């Protein structure tokens, strides 16, 4: 099982990122509050390389670390993207 990035939500503040985990083809879609070492942005493959660590983009080397998901609803995932940033 692998998926796409069909939204994130850039920080510095918390280095917590957040992003829309959809199916690869965006058929359904999901919310999670990552940590990356590395960018990730709209369009980004994740597929797992443990229960936490994903690829990012489609290699191995540049990875996130997967905090929380939930199923997509739009003040669920706008609250996730408000704590990415100190709540603003």
């Amino acid at each position: 099982m692998e998926w796409l990035v069909k939204k994130s939500c850039c920080n510095k503040q918390d280095n917590r990122h957040v992003l829309m985990l959809c199916d690869a083809g965006g058929a359904i879609k999901m919310i999670a509050e990552v940590k990356s070492d590395f960018a990730v942005k709209v369009g980004d493959l994740l597929s797992p390389l443990q229960n936490a660590l994903y690829c990012i983009n489609r290699e191995k080397l540049h990875t996130v670390k997967v905090l929380s998901a939930s199923s997509y609803s739009p003040d669920e995932w706008e609250r996730q993207c408000k704590v990415a940033g100190k709540t603003q």
